[PDB]
């Protein structure tokens, strides 16, 4: 879920509060998304959004009422390395992977403050 993703991003980037630094950034980082990504970080979020859209189409995810933002899964952080647990079922695992790839993406690309709270009229 959302809380897991927060800790997952702090695992890769120890000095930030993901819910603040990465929320409402560009056209995709944050609830929703549309238009052409403004930068790679925004592209990281785009991919993450597609990943979620994909997960929602899994027979295994449809059975449960939990939302990708509200579905708790298991993972660990160790030596700043993220590991999705094998105790996770199909749906959770898929989501866990979506969040893992996004966290790493976040930590490998530039951050442009100018894009924080971007005017959704650029999307
Ligand atoms: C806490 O950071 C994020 C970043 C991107 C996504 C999103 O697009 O909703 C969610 C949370
Ligand atoms: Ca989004």
């Amino acid at each position: 879920a959302l809380w897991q993703f927060n800790g997952m991003i702090k695992c890769k980037i120890p000095s930030s509060e993901p819910l603040l630094d990465f929320n409402n950034y560009g056209c995709y980082c944050g609830l929703g998304g549309s238009g052409t990504p403004v930068d790679d970080l925004d592209r990281c979020c785009q991919t993450h959004d597609n990943c979620y859209m994909q997960a929602m189409k899994l027979d295994s995810c449809k059975v449960l009422v939990d939302n990708p933002y509200t579905n708790n899964y298991s993972y660990s952080c160790s030596n700043n390395e993220i590991t999705c647990s094998s105790e996770n079922n199909a749906c959770e695992a898929f989501i866990c992977n979506c969040d893992r790839n996004a966290a790493i993406c976040f930590s490998k690309v530039p951050y442009n403050k100018e894009h924080k709270n971007l005017d959704m009229k650029n999307c």
